[PDB]
């Protein structure tokens, strides 16, 4: 039998034994596990496949699996004496802590067997449509003197923040998941780690410069009309990227950029210190949500007095969707970084893997969506991708 | 303007009204349309010329006709005020009246009388042991742990692309045989045939996947064995069937989904794009029959030259097992007997290798069941090799070789691309002896 195989076995038979009603189904899960534990003490890791069967690597899986034998031979002696949770105790709560003594036993149970997979399909995907997909809309926005028309160029200013993101860091993240940690060096670790920071800080405020905007040409488009915008849109963008380098800068300083084994990437520590992820989380992300729900609630609230065409709501619409689409995106990882900016001591052991790298994986998908929300509610958007493509073929 | 002629104009106008990108494109396509309606409604028609012109067989086609003017209409007040998809669904509803009201006149209604019971028990027969058959493979691999884990997780993928189509698109097509005409929507129409194109689409590369799956195990093995697999092949699997959706969103870009009288099916069109057809044709058939016959050559080259045989031992009997190698004594899994160095001796009784003789015949289920998937490939490429044949004689000059596909001859490249649904499961049964011990196991447990 495979040694991936076999961890699976050993794994399984483990959730029976809980979910298990009497000492037999108990007896009988752990006949398995110690058939399958010599099974895999015969097999070689993969990590440690060039070194000596009697090296002090190699040896020391050997050895792990030793210990976990006489731990199951010890627990069914409980289970024939028909002791059932005195067994499922001697299971949890020994097969388990003596895994992180013997540590090649406690890798396999740390991380489940399907982020590897998930993770590496939605960066693919993410990866795909977004350099299509932006590209696109670099190109839409270019041609003739559509650049002209100021507003244009926070759609070049965002196309870019997803985009970089996708022709660095996420190509690393994918060597790491097949390579199973860390590729590249740490220069390349904190580097990933930074571009990340400035695509999704970078991102929320031209969001919201956008809103503000959107908010004063409908709200008090007397007071809006009287103040000038062709020079100062460009001034404007180059401002929060800077702005945006500057927030981040903290990083170098509290040591917060390392790559972090559940999401396979180097990226930003809750944990580190939980003074700066309380500011992250609130300057950066239910600040801007905020200004932003009451710019967009006050536009709303005038076309509900309004009423109705569909070139009426193109003014904003667009905009719109794409702030309630990042804000889904990314409000459950700011929720996860809320708690443990709280009480990190016991709130942050409470956070399981299996949420944490749901929160990552729409979290990086949201790097793509954009240009498919410009397809779905704008015609000229849907028209300028047909013209590229068919210029393409023809 | 001729009958025949106007009513090509209306249809060549309401495809030009999906295609459209402003409600201007829209207002002048329903301008043509209104216009090509009146000019029809004034010319007899050819089935009712005999009748009188106030007789109630011709004042019918008179007056189906100020329906659909009226909804022209109706359409065209949404386009001026700038509503392109609200107009463009309210030119839908005047697709279906013009189907279903003016196809009772004219039109040459001139197939065999063969294509209706043929095509009806064909669709009968393969959706019957589609059904049956998969359901059974889908079972077995699940049921048996061993034969999952042996690279056979991309035969339930197979076998969901061949179920699926058994269970939305062949029934509908039967209710179109019955019924003379599609009886659904036009929902049901381009759906129908987006689930076909998944199937046939996704097959060649679930059919690829494997192709290229027992390449690497059979002639790269001790490379294979060094890279992973367990999360590796749910990713191949879902990386092949949004390969598949992405290689299916032109058709709604190029309406190329729409009925085909001659074979009662909504399906996909070769003569509305030939750029996309002559692609479909290339890339999704004679790309992936190309690379695949280059694995299963790489393949029978090694079997001809006996290059990964089971060596039998004429003195203890043991079998020395290529797959399996002989870890314990050096020999890693994924080692040719033939590659053992010569101090190696039978493991069981010390025999040396020179006394060890090859297995002459070789088991379909041997190799991952190298045979069995090969003869699955070569059924698929006879099953498609024909309709897409048609298809890129299509896509070349179909001003003059179009015409010149007899419907006798395209009729029979869908039934036998339909057929294929079902055919796996029978090859499987009757050349896998682990397939057919699981089939027995599972008839057994059900019937007892
Ligand atoms: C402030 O310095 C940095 C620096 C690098 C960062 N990278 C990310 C991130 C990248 C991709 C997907 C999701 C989050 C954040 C944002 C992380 N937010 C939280 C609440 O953990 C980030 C922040
Ligand atoms: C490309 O988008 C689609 C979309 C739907 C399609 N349905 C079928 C098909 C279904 C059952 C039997 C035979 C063909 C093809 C395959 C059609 N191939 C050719 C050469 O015409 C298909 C293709
Ligand atoms: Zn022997």
């Amino acid at each position: 039998a495979d040694l991936e195989d076999n961890w699976e076995t050993l794994n399984d038979n483990l959730k029976v034994i809980e979910k298990a009603d009497n000492a037999a189904q108990v007896k009988d899960a752990l006949t398995k596990m110690r058939a399958a534990a010599l099974d895999a003490q015969k097999a070689t890791p993969p990590k440690l496949e060039d070194k000596s069967p009697d090296s002090p690597e190699m040896k020391d899986f050997r050895h792990g699996f030793d210990i976990l034998v006489g731990q199951i031979d010890d627990a069914l002696k409980l289970a024939n004496e028909g002791k059932v949770k005195e067994a499922q105790a001697a299971a949890e709560q020994l097969k388990t802590t003596r895994n992180a003594y013997i540590q090649k036993y406690l890798g396999d149970g740390a991380r489940p067997s399907w982020v590897a997979p998930a993770l590496s399909a939605v960066l693919i995907v993410t990866t795909a449509v977004d350099v299509v997909g932006n590209l696109l809309v670099i190109l839409s926005v270019l041609r003739n003197r559509k650049l002209r028309n100021a507003g244009n160029l926070f759609l070049v200013s965002l196309a870019l923040a997803n985009l970089v993101v996708a022709f660095y860091p996420y190509p690393l993240i994918l060597v790491a998941i097949f390579y199973d940690g860390w590729a590249f060096g740490e220069e390349h670790c904190k580097a990933s780690a930074f571009v990340m920071g400035l695509s999704v800080i970078g991102s929320v405020w031209n969001i919201t410069a956008i809103a503000i905007d959107r908010y004063l040409y409908i709200c008090h488009s007397m007071a809006y009309h009287r103040i000038y915008r062709r020079w100062h849109t460009p001034l404007h963008i180059c401002l929060i990227w800077l702005l945006t380098v500057v927030a981040l800068l903290p990083n170098f300083f509290v040591g917060s950029l390392e790559y972090d084994p559940r999401i396979y990437s180097c990226t930003f520590i809750q944990t580190a210190s939980t003074q700066y992820t309380a500011a992250v989380v609130v300057i950066h992300f239910l600040l801007p949500i905020a200004v932003v729900s009451f710019c967009y609630l006050r536009i709303w609230v005038l076309v509900l007095q309004a009423r109705l065409k569909p070139s009426d709501l193109r003014s904003f619409l667009t905009m719109f969707v794409v702030f309630v689409i990042f804000a889904i995106c990314f409000a459950p990882l700011n929720c996860i970084g809320l708690a443990v900016a709280i009480n990190p001591q016991e709130m942050a052991p409470q956070i399981p893997e299996g949420l944490f790298v749901t929160s990552y994986l729409l979290a990086y998908f949201n790097s793509c969506l954009n240009p498919i929300v410009y397809g779905l509610l704008d015609q000229n958007f849907r028209r300028e991708y047909k013209r590229i493509l068919l210029a393409l073929w023809n």
